[PDB]
């Protein structure tokens, strides 16, 4: 069941393992769940998985303290075009999310849901179906060739969002994160991050728009900046947080080929800390490392060595989680969290290792992961996971 190539190293005596506060949370330690669609959503609905859901997320909770950010989540309709993700617009979703919250701080951990628009991402065939529009920042830039054959077979070509419809996805977000903290959960996390439409905005490949939302770093900015104000004003600063991807190519985003990448991502950092010392200071921000640039590829593969995330520290002054292939490399944790400030995401092994903090406190075997069940209808790779006692029997 284990990892072979894998020695595992003991992080019992690191900042892994003391406790800090993320906005109205005290972690007991800082290992994180990153967000990880799973696609066990049911559908019609986009409704939270009435069978496994609730144990999925009870069993990643077990150690009391942790800090759970969800899957993505739909803020709306319109937001989607994943059939088995979940959204959170609908009292059937919220009815599910309720039980999932329940559960998660039952076992006195915490639960922060990742809202997610998917942008020229989305199934443009699906959307059709549904008679929604294909969205994204540009008018004519698709993702891909099969997108892009799939919209036009669909009559659904990509629509470049106007101002109107951006406020409208900003209202879903507001809205979206006011059902979320209703509903039980102790803050958001804005997905600007891994190619979606935040990110379709902030990245100079999607984004060629001649008007406010495009044509320089401070315009590929102001979406993202105005979600993040928006449902700031609504629930408070201290339940949101953001998610950025800076060297991500996935969904056919730039990463370190763009040579003004860094100043992009060091702007929004910027504009996050003017608003901190205007007294609005998020409760976190959350960084995909150059580590893994498309979550697609396996550990080790996809690596950028070009860039770092290290510039993040020099200009935000709060809480930073970093995510990516960290659970195989417990010598770069011991160097990353000694900032007093850091903490780490752990993915794909929090997939297979339901234990995984007791696992990196003690220095125990990592289980496989099984990727054919990534995103399958099922609860084998699910909810099956053995914790490391039940593996040895
Ligand atoms: C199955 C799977 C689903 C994911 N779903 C999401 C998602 O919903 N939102 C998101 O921001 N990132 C998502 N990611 C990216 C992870 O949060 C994470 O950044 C990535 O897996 C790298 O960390 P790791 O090496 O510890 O797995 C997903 C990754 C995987 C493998």
């Amino acid at each position: 069941p284990f990892v072979k190539d894998f020695k595992p190293q003991a992080l019992g005596d690191t900042n892994l393992f003391k406790p800090i506060k993320i906005g109205n949370n005290e972690l007991l330690h800082r290992a994180v769940i990153p967000p990880l669609t799973r696609m066990r959503a049911q559908h019609p609905g986009n409704i939270p998985n009435r069978d496994w859901a609730v144990e999925y997320y009870a069993q990643r909770a077990q150690r009391p303290g942790t800090l759970i950010i969800t899957e993505g989540t739909f803020p709306s309709p319109q937001s989607g075009g994943y059939d088995n993700a979940p959204g959170i617009w609908s009292e059937e979703q919220i009815k599910e999310w309720t039980k999932i919250f329940k559960a998660i701080h039952e076992n006195k951990s915490f639960a922060w849901v990742q809202l997610w628009v998917l942008g020229w991402a989305a199934f443009p065939d699906t959307l059709a179906r549904d008679g929604l529009r294909y969205d994204s920042a540009s008018d004519n830039v698709y993702m891909n060739a099969e997108q892009e054959e799939k919209a036009k077979k669909a009559n659904n070509p990509q629509h470049s969002i106007t101002k109107d419809e951006i406020k409208q996805y900003v209202k879903e977000y507001v809205q979206a994160a006011k059902n979320s903290i209703a509903a039980g959960a102790d803050g958001v996390e804005i997905h600007s991050a891994n190619g979606y439409l935040l990110n379709q905005f902030l990245d100079p490949h999607s984004n060629n728009r001649t008007d406010e939302y495009g044509g320089s770093i401070e315009n590929r900015a102001r979406f993202t900046l105005e979600v993040v104000d928006a449902v700031v004003d609504a629930i408070g600063p201290e339940k949101v947080g953001l998610r950025l991807s800076p060297y991500g190519v996935f969904n056919s985003m730039s990463g370190g080929a763009e040579t003004g990448i860094v100043a992009q991502y060091a702007y929004v950092l910027g504009e996050l800390e003017r608003r901190a010392k205007a007294g609005k200071r998020l409760a976190f921000v959350h960084l995909v490392e150059p580590r893994v640039t498309n979550p697609f590829l396996t550990e080790g593969e996809g690596e950028y060595n070009g860039g770092s995330n290290k510039f993040a520290y020099s200009i935000w002054k709060g809480p930073i989680i970093r995510a990516g292939n960290f659970a195989l490399h417990p010598e770069v944790v011991r160097e990353e969290v000694k900032d007093p400030r850091t903490l780490i995401g752990y993915g794909r092994f929090f997939i297979s290792n339901p234990d995984l903090v007791d696992r990196l406190e003690k220095g125990l075997p990592l289980n496989k992961y099984d990727r054919d069940t990534f995103y399958k209808m099922s609860a084998e790779g699910y909810i099956d996971y053995p914790t490391y006692e039940e593996a040895l029997k």
